[PDB]
RNA sequence: GCCCUGAAAAUGGAUGGCGCUCAAGCGUGUUACCUAUACUCUACCGUCAGGGUUGAUAUGAUGCCCUGACGAGUAGGCAGG
């Protein structure tokens, strides 16, 4: 009641709970899930071989 | 051309000094040699730029790795400690 929700507004005048700029806090889950992994080029080596 | 006269200033003194006379002087030529924080190569430090790298079961993604170039400095500005 004191801070409000999606049903009770805030119990404070003109106040709403803050919104998120990103829907999840796990960036690794987004990268690997289904769609980015099908649109990205194959990976490298994580360390380049010293040439010449 | 060289040398000499012309050419006299005050502490004792200045091709830098010693000294040098078919020079160790002058003009000119042939080479050899001496080595600067310059150049070339290599290592390391930092800076800048271009790239690679979030796959899960490990520790830093302002992280790690690759490659190239660069490095003077008062007044002054900025950054990291």
């Amino acid at each position: 009641q004191v801070w409000g929700s999606e049903t009770v507004a805030s119990s404070k005048v003109g106040y709403t709970l803050p919104s998120h700029i990103i829907s999840t806090s796990d960036v690794t889950r987004i990268i690997n899930s289904s769609e980015i992994q099908s649109a990205i080029r194959p990976a490298g080596q994580a360390t380049q071989k010293r040439t010449h």
